[PDB]
């Protein structure tokens, strides 16, 4: 690890001492969801090559900033452009922030992102709540507690099974219940590869007889850092496209349907987080 | 990625200003297949260590060259020994050749390899063709094309799921009719493992219940970057040893074993890729 | 690999040099279970810190030493602290004593940890033998042996189905019988994870799905280094829980269970260590 316990109380003192906000509740942003910093009122804006010790977002098309505000009457922390291991980050970048939340008095960490479908139930354009995860990466050392542990932080073997709050499950299956949509609420479990490429059919089958509904390529490492911080956590998945899972189809999974499909279900997913917000206590 | 687009550029170049020869294909020689470079006509010989940015084969025998001509009409480019993960190269390297033909003009890339049968069907000598594959390196971080994704080569999320050839799988299915011989053609998963051990009984049950049929430590990455490059993949195994499945079994994989198969189905490979040339468009 | 062959070489002449011992069986205490080094007779302590190229301990406690004695007739040396890939540490640190062991003469090798029970027949406080292991860990990379093979080791591409001796595993449920204990010795297979957080409950259910009987973060590969050296292996993984397999329980996983039950599991530990010694060849 590159961070010592200083450069993360360094970054958050500087942030304190630049904006009159102090979140509660920290907000990632996956792919084509960033719209959520719309709905922030008094918004105060800050590009990640201005704060101290921030990964330098590489080249996605460099847009990479930290928007603080209040979100449904709850101070929020907004990250728009999240760091992906496969862009070359090492883990303790990736969750550099979730660090830093913390140190700033977060309590709570909402995330979110696209993900392929793996169970056959769900269609595009779902929402997939994430009740449990399978850390393909973790399995292998890719775990950004890797290293030696700071005791500011938590213990040496923080326990996963119970990362999900199980209490913002329910009140987020309530929350959708009001919205009175069409499609039920998803929930289920999701597996994070480490990509870029997307999965072979032979892939696809592997990771649904392990028991994966959703997968990803991004979100473990934040949740596990959150959970070893003491941080609530809650998150969900946008089923952006179904995952190959047969030889005869010719369809491919690409970067476009995904956005596509991140359009479409924008406001849908803007609307959820800002109302499950007040279901966030304090 | 130690290597900056230039790199590639420079070395494409260098062999492009030594050669006359220009290929169209690029074939990748497994273990004990080396032999395919004696049917080149007009063959023009490099050693890795004399061309530029090559990755310098430390011990295996010092023995690795490019060897540049024509194979049954078709002007080829063959790699004489291969660079495994388990030897300590970094991924960007193992698949720096690959990026390097890309640049020559090869729009054609045929890999073989030796593997252990997991599918119970397979037996020793016969030759199984790569339908599909689970790289499970990858799911952990070792792709390839992790790091910044360069815009000239291909796409920042390429998909996998039509990475072999559908039509060269049936026109090989034919050379082989064709070819008439006493064993069916094999065709099927290919599951890579770092190594460089051998894989336990307990592994090896693992690798069969994902859906694998046959093993190895190669190919997978070059495969991805050729597909990242929109080169056109073909590929298959020399089931060189069945892979003990059970605790009974007093016998045990070796490299012995591995070296001796590639010895007998010698020449049985060099006429199988010399005659299926002639199947590759232009 | 940052270690030259001198350097084993160095280590181990010096510890030669430094004491009159010399080991014929080499023993890794696991988690609570380093007691098993009062038992040793004319023992002779070293401080890891002390020892020429050995990892620098960082701060598990800073407690890391070899101890050199007679267990039970035996010329024993004991790891009392093992290091982990999950402290930091690249795998040919956590196995570099293995190799200083071969040096020293050793020609077995006996690994012990504790593991948290995939195989619902087990129960804390029962103790597994290790009759295979599935490395996670190696399948991505992650393999002691990656980087350049030193022929003085061992060959390239060493076998493991056969890694724990089936004799010793014998001679083991032997001592067990003449021990006569309540609880039958549980025999599995042992899976490796990176850790060093917990497994959640789609990751405890992916490894009962594989075959795994016992979890844990350690010892695989000390084993595929031990084999490699020709070495001779036996161990076994003490269960000090069970791991969550289903979302109704509230119960986590934790180091204080773990310790916990190492402390009551202690001197049964000692006994069948130290009785099994004499069941050792030379
Ligand atoms: O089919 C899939 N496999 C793996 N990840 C994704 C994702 C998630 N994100 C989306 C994004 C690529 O379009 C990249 O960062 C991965 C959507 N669909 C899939
Ligand atoms: O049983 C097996 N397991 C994993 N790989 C192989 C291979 C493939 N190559 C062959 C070569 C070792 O003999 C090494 O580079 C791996 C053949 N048989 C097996
Ligand atoms: O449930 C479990 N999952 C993974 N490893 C262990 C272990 C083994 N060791 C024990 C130790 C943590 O208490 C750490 O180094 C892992 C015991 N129980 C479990």
């Amino acid at each position: 690890n590159g961070y010592t316990y200083e450069d993360y109380k360094n970054t958050a003192e500087w942030l304190l001492s630049h904006t009159k906000h102090r979140p509660q509740v920290a907000i990632i942003c996956g792919s084509g969801l960033g719209g959520l910093t719309d709905k922030l009122t008094q918004a105060q804006i800050f590009d990640y090559s201005e704060i101290p010790n921030f990964p330098r977002s590489t080249v996605p098309g460099h847009a990479g900033r930290l928007v603080f505000g209040f979100l449904n009457g709850r101070a929020c922390v907004m990250m728009q452009g999240r760091f992906h291991m496969y862009e070359g980050y090492p883990l303790w970048k990736v969750t550099f922030p979730v660090r830093v939340f913390h140190l700033l008095g977060v309590d709570t960490l909402v995330v979110t992102n696209a993900a392929g479908g793996l169970n056959p139930k769900f269609e595009v354009g779902d929402i997939m709540l994430i009740r449990d995860h399978i850390n393909l990466p973790g399995f292998s050392g890719q775990n950004p507690l890797r290293g030696p542990n700071d005791e500011r932080f938590g213990d040496r073997f923080p326990a996963m099974s119970d990362a999900y709050d199980r209490t913002m499950r329910q009140r987020a299956l309530s929350t959708w219940k009001q919205m009175g949509e069409q499609r039920e609420l998803q929930e289920g479990t999701y597996v994070m590869v480490a990509g870029p490429s997307f999965e072979t059919v032979a892939e696809c089958r592997v990771l649904q007889k392990l028991g994966a509904d959703a997968v990803g390529m991004s979100t473990v490492p934040e949740v596990i850092v959150a959970r070893h911080c003491g941080l609530r956590v809650f998150g969900f998945s946008l089923i952006t496209n179904k995952v190959i899972m047969d030889y005869e189809s010719l369809e491919k999974a690409n970067d476009e349907e995904v956005l596509a499909a991140g359009k479409q279900a924008a406001q849908k997913l803007e609307q959820f987080v800002s109302i499950l917000m007040a279901s966030i206590p304090l």
